[PDB]
């Protein structure tokens, strides 16, 4: 078997993949060793199977011991110790969270269910460093996976619905932290059946731009509200989250020519699913019901939801979605604008596909 | 001076109408009735300095005795008295809020920072109908005026992220009583540092697909989720609040030739704010500066915001925008797919551009 070592498995997404990798038993397959920096010394977590201890996330000479290495730890980590590791003749395959090397010539950015065949190239090819592709992008291609896999799209534009998760653990809690604010500052008139709803929603209101929410990590209030900027600022006017869209689908697709992507990366008061809605310039005129074929018999997680309003109602949402591998498209009809526009909503966990799930599929494949 | 009979006035709409009057002081130079259909013979209003009894809002002859009608009660009250009381002979004014009589032949809708001459005429013309338009279309066209008045528009594709107001008042209530449900789930552990971000998620998202929410008014959660479909489905895929968007653009401006406008109505955890993206075709490649002159020329409240970082943060949001009359707009940029895509970004108050302001802007004009 192959010697696996895993850095941030204590994290967010860490803990999903140990989460995801507990329930496939994937830890029979292979020969684990845990890093970590504060709890060096100590056991390592019994659900890997082993009686092994926590090894120095900075020892080089115990990475280079391993076959493969699977970093959730972040971007810092991998600028630092990657470097380091293929400098000192480590061949072994690099499996990354972080989105530092995804650009990089000689790494291959990772969605098998999509790209597998750009995958299987790349390691007989000597690629021995692969990427997770970002979250919007990786849900996007998740679902609609049957359109670019027979080569139906012309342009993509977006508008998406983001969730706290992506900006990390803190964000989230300041997310839930606003929600019991507000509810709390109103909670008295909520509870009297005669009070003035104009009274209610002026105190939020007013609340909200008051500074008593705490909003260190967002910079803004998200409870209630959004926030159209993602990510810093590009001198071509796009924030660095809009920019990934046409840079990672073009390079997780291989394209032989640019499909344009682009849109608006907006983060709303949601905890981990990210919310998509699209305008799709098709390159030729296909019917619905083809479409919807096309997009199901992808992949089994894109699941094609009626266009009809209760079941969208009940499917297609976060609400429905969240700690799923489901990454549902539904609302498919053609817009007013002509055949060859199509309209799509998608919604996937973004802790999952777009992030953790990728990496243990991956892995998977190389033990 | 006029006498000017309101119905509805009492409710959410109304409320916010009644405001805007009394701080414009729009009851001095009219005569106010004001009508009830289930608490006649109770003390009205004092507003305007005046005092008297509420009307019955079924009684034709109390109706037929005005001059102009403000209309906040909705649709069901329309449908049921517009058509007797002009069977009955009535050539007064009805200024209405409900989407109703929008499309009909002898019905204008209104918007006048929009579409003035249209007004103009048709009351030269013998019309005697005005309807608000839908909240969508009247921000989207008071933030977008500019490249509508210049005809720089092809088409126009939307992804909007509407308010709870549009459900209505037990709605809003209904959203801020969730966040509490959701935060008080997990108050205690968001209170302990050392608490694990998944534990508390785990129970959110739990607590979300339990069935303990009260969703008596969306159907499903809102708080923490989004709903993609709003209003009945229609054959063409699309659901009404969606082919509001075509319909009622063309009809407020006059088009000589439809302009395509479609795509995604989705229900948001917010207020009152409804936030819209857009991708628009121009008809020709105009300079973003020229953009930015041409949507701040059209009216006042068409804030342009730069497209920077920070003050997108701070004053392209709900939380910056709900209870203004500002209709904001920003992100303004060309798309990847050419020079003639423009994105662009707004935030506009739902009860105010978007119910309530068109109709006392109307009525002063009819005083
Ligand atoms: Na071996
Ligand atoms: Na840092
Ligand atoms: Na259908
Ligand atoms: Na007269
Ligand atoms: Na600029």
């Amino acid at each position: 078997m192959q010697n696996v070592g895993f850095i941030g498995w204590r994290g967010m997404v860490g803990s999903v993949l140990m989460q995801r990798m507990v329930e496939e038993r994937d830890f029979d397959a292979i020969r684990p060793v845990f890093f970590s920096t504060s709890q060096l010394g100590q056991a390592a977590p019994s659900f890997g199977g082993t009686t092994g201890t926590l090894q120095d996330a900075f020892d080089l000479e115990a990475l280079k011991a391993l076959d493969i290495i699977v970093t959730c730890q972040g971007g810092d980590y991998t600028n630092e110790i990657y470097p380091k590791l293929r400098e000192s003749g480590w061949q072994g395959y690099w499996i990354d969270a972080a989105s530092s090397l995804r650009m990089k010539d000689d790494a291959i950015i990772i969605l098998d269910p999509v790209n597998q065949d750009v995958i299987t190239d790349g390691l007989n090819n000597g690629i021995r460093t692969f990427v997770g592709g970002n979250c919007t992008v990786s849900l996007m291609l998740m679902s609609l996976g049957g359109l670019f896999a027979n080569d139906l799209v012309d342009w993509v534009s977006v508008a998406t619905y983001q969730a706290a998760s992506g900006g990390g653990a803190r964000h989230m809690r300041e997310l839930l932290t606003q929600m019991g604010h507000l509810y709390g500052h109103v909670a008295d008139e909520l509870a009297t059946p005669s009070s003035a709803i104009l009274d209610i929603e002026r105190k939020v209101t007013t609340l909200t731009r008051s500074g008593e929410l705490p909003v260190d990590n967002f910079g803004v209030p998200l409870a209630g509200s959004l926030i159209p900027w993602i990510d810093k600022q590009l001198d071509n006017g796009q924030s660095r989250e809009e920019w990934k869209g046409q840079a990672e689908t073009n390079k997780i697709l291989n394209t032989s020519s640019v499909i344009p992507v682009d849109g608006l990366c907006v983060r709303v008061g949601a905890l981990r699913c990210h919310s998509q809605a699209f305008t799709i310039k098709l390159k030729k005129d296909v019917s619905i019901p083809t479409v919807e074929e096309l997009l199901a018999a992808h992949n089994p997680w894109a699941k094609v939801v009626p266009n009809d309003r209760e079941i969208t109602m009940r499917e297609l949402t976060p609400a429905a979605v969240t700690g799923t591998l489901t990454t549902p498209v539904g609302r498919l009809r053609k817009l007013n604008m002509g055949p060859e526009f199509l309209s799509a909503f998608t919604v996937g966990d973004q802790l999952l596909w777009g992030a953790a799930e990728p990496l243990r599929r991956m892995l998977r494949q190389l033990a």
